[PDB]
């Protein structure tokens, strides 16, 4: 019993974190095999971030300008290349702690753990989600760039995010491990506003199923709805539309609780229309949307 | 920017987790040096939990009845002893991954990270606090016993909690690493109700300071209060009394923001009396109390 914002154990990812320095800029890198992945803005000064031409700025850098430090020992850089917004630094030593890994590009609504790092050293681990406007609501300070987001399936770490920047509104933007940003963001100090941060409906439904499994049942009502009727109310509340794919994804939770997906939708509709009335669900006064249906099943079953 | 429920990196603690089996019971153990620490109820059957005499039940167990498995390799048990509600199993091999460590007993209001484990394998990491009624609101399932709670100061892991049981209300109870339970709980399947779960006032004030540092300032008002006036309102809302020690602990946050501690108290008093009015603070519709003043400073400064 109990439902917590739980992150994956970070050990496998801590063993990959290195410090990358280029001139006066120091950020974090991810060392997998003989390659160190880091944001390409490590080659910039603060003045370059205004209008950086990364191809031109990179010409003025050689292998020896990139200082990679793993623990307190220096790694020899024997090659460097730019792939989209990340630099790949070929080092002469393969990471002895390289776990089994994949590079995946996640969809909005999908959650992942972040190991926030400073100077190649981990400071914390927390769970977050790719927002539908392709930002992440993380907890990052200066020097956090290069910190990664990941998921684990038994012994395979799927890296999905690398942190690049904080937008003027305090929200965060970054890339997958191929250097492609999530959303329309660019690695420049320029006016970039985020779109609407809608609520991930399928995740709220999953957390409502987690609440029923953990004994919070006050919000269960006598009603049902249809996907179209539900989506009319969801649109009005800046909630993502719910599809038959989402209903299918919620099937196992529907089976665990005996509560049909559309009945849970009607319950959610009444919570949107009536409010919580000062009550809480799983120790929260608002509807949580950063737990996917897979996260609820994993947490309630004990996947290790 | 951004404020998250952040847990310490779990790597150092994952390297200590082992599986302990006694007869038909399997739980987790913490392997530090040549000692494995685990809940003493590993020697019980489900029927023994009703009225267990641990000294008598332990007589019927020898070193070879305790099966310690680290990874997929068996550890040889060369000694066993009971210390309060934990068993200490002396093994013939010292944990090669033993980090620098301390065993500390924390006070209510203090927070710690939990690495939830099943069969000696980690499943997740989350942050929680020792409630003022000495329970913890964790996320634990059957077999989670022996999972530990800890804090890290650079390279030293201070172990403070070991999970033992879930109370009938879904809340959790456990011991420090000397086997002494937090609160009045006992390791028996018996009616044990928790006391009042009051809000940790000094932690709410710390999180209100975190909100001001991260740009959420709507709740800042034109008032001030005194410790006595504030505590009259705090008592009425089931909030812990605020002491001059708490005011002192909040000093660095008071300095960072330029907002006197008693001004923040007046702001908190108005939030208690008026409510949030549908607004949020750091993405929360309720006042968060599981971030200590030290956690806010650490997260906002980037301690690694
Ligand atoms: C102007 N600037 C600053 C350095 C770096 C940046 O955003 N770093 C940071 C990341 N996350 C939180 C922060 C919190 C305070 C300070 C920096 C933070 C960056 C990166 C890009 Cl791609 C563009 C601009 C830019
Ligand atoms: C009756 N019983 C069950 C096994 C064990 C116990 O509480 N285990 C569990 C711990 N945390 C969550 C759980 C969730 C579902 C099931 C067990 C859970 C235990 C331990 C003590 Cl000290 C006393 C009684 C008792």
């Amino acid at each position: 019993s109990g439902f917590r914002k739980m992150a994956f154990p970070s050990g496998k990812v801590e063993g990959c974190m290195v410090q990358v320095t280029c001139g006066t800029t120091t950020l974090n890198g991810l060392w997998l095999d003989d390659v160190v992945y880091c944001p390409r803005h490590v080659i910039c000064t603060s003045e370059d971030m205004l209008n950086p031409n990364y191809e031109d700025l990179l010409i003025r850098k050689s292998n020896h300008n990139f200082l990679v430090q793993a623990g307190n020992v220096q790694l020899r850089v024997i090659g460097h290349s730019m792939q989209n917004c990340v630099l790949k630094l070929k080092v002469d030593t393969a990471n002895p702690k390289t776990p089994k890994y994949k590079f995946v590009r996640i969809q909005p609504g999908q959650t992942f753990s972040v190991l926030a790092c400073y100077n190649g050293s981990p400071s914390g681990v927390y769970q977050c989600a790719m927002r539908p406007n392709f930002t992440i609501k993380g907890s990052f300070l200066n020097g956090s760039c290069g910190s990664v987001g990941f998921n684990i399936d038994y012994d395979c770490v799927s890296f999905c995010y690398m942190h690049h920047m904080e937008l003027p509104t305090g929200v965060h933007a970054g890339t997958d491990l191929e250097g492609n940003f999530y959303g329309p963001f660019v690695d420049r100090q320029t006016a970039q506003a985020a779109g609407t941060d809608t609520t991930i409906t399928v995740n709220v439904l999953a957390w409502l199923y987690a609440a029923v499994i953990n004994g919070d049942r006050w919000f269960l009502n006598r009603f049902t709805t249809t996907l179209n009727d539900f989506n009319l109310v969801a649109m009005k509340y800046n909630y993502e539309p719910l599809t038959q794919d989402h209903v299918d994804i919620l099937g196992p939770l529907s089976a665990q609780t005996g509560i049909a997906v559309l009945d849970m939708c009607a319950s959610l509709k009444e919570l949107l229309q009536n409010g919580m009335n000062g009550r809480t669900i799983l120790g929260s006064a608002l509807l949580e949307d950063e737990f996917t249906p897979f996260d609820v099943v994993r947490q309630c079953s004990g996947v290790t």
